[PDB]
């Protein structure tokens, strides 16, 4: 810990705070989330480890690397790989090209990480545009998932009620009726990104938070002219698969990043670029920087 030099906060928490962070003698940069481990409760302690013990397992391209986990006096940090590309949905309203190419290759990158969760039994469980990052300011920096302080663990296929817990815009049907869960929830927010990463705007929205949740558990989205005229139809095809209401027949993730518009991008998407999208997004991202 005194071996890190802290900087300005990258986010807060009921508990915790994010500050940007270098290592002194070496002067690696990275985010550390800096927990108080005092006055805390039991539930909230073991919640810690499962953190730690969950992005530990986790090496992959596309998520968030942790460097370091430290308990010290009334402290604890969990140090991860500073990326510096921000996030992808400001990194898109700043594009003067952006079409559903674009839109597959992210949403491909989001597959793989999300795959790879599942693959070593770990559910996000908030996927959302501020977890979703770019490596670098580079041209072609790799999409990283981040920040695991919801995911949980679980065996194999078996659901099982693991809480309310998310963001209300991409709660999953399932959750929202309080069934078991598991797995496919990371997929219905996936549908959900992939929704407003062609369009701009969410599938699912309302001022009141619980006509929201009745559009949810209905899945009551829809493609609405003129600009869902333009987006292709295996586009449509892979949100309504991922957007599908029954848990056991939704997309896993294996399966779409097999899917034609994800596989074959080069000769299925749309090339076209989509500025009312860019335009779209720009507000969207508005709106998220109020709350
Ligand atoms: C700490 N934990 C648990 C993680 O998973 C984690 C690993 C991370 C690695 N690199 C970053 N870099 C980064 C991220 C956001 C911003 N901001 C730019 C300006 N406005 C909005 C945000 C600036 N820099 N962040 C990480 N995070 C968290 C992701 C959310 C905040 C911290």
């Amino acid at each position: 810990t005194d071996e890190y030099q802290l900087f300005e906060e990258l986010g807060k928490g009921a508990f915790s705070v994010v500050r940007r962070c270098m290592k002194i003698p070496t002067g690696q940069e990275y985010a550390a989330k800096i927990i108080n481990t005092k006055k805390l409760s039991a539930r909230d302690h073991q919640k810690l480890e499962r953190e730690a013990r969950i992005c530990r397992l986790l090496k992959h391209p596309n998520i968030v690397r942790l460097h370091d986990s430290i308990s010290e006096e009334g402290f604890h940090y969990l140090v991860f790989d500073l990326v510096t590309g921000g996030e992808l949905f400001e990194d898109i309203v700043a594009r003067e090209y952006y079409s559903e190419a674009d839109a597959s290759h992210c949403i491909q990158q989001i597959l793989e990480s999300v795959n790879h969760c599942h693959l070593n039994g770990i559910v996000h469980r908030d996927l959302k545009p501020e977890n979703l990052l770019l490596a670098s300011k580079s041209k072609g920096a790799a999409v990283k998932l981040a920040d695991f302080g919801l995911a949980i663990e679980v065996q194999g296929d078996q659901q099982a009620w693991f809480g309310f817990a998310g963001t209300p815009g991409y709660l999953s049907p399932e959750v929202l009726r309080k069934d078991p869960y598991g797995k496919p929830v990371d997929m219905w927010a996936c549908g959900v990104i992939l929704y407003i990463l062609l369009v701009g705007y969410p599938p699912f929205w309302d001022e009141d938070q619980h006509r929201l949740y009745q559009q949810i558990k209905a899945g009551a989205y829809d493609f609405p002219s003129p600009e869902w005229d333009t987006v292709t139809p295996e586009a449509k095809d892979l949100i309504n698969k991922m957007l599908t209401i029954n848990p056991a027949k939704r997309i896993t993730a294996s399966e779409a990043l097999k899917h034609p518009w994800i596989c074959q991008r080069s000769t299925v998407a749309s090339m076209m670029h989509r500025q009312e999208t860019v335009d779209c997004l720009k507000k969207f991202n508005a709106r998220r920087k109020l709350k």
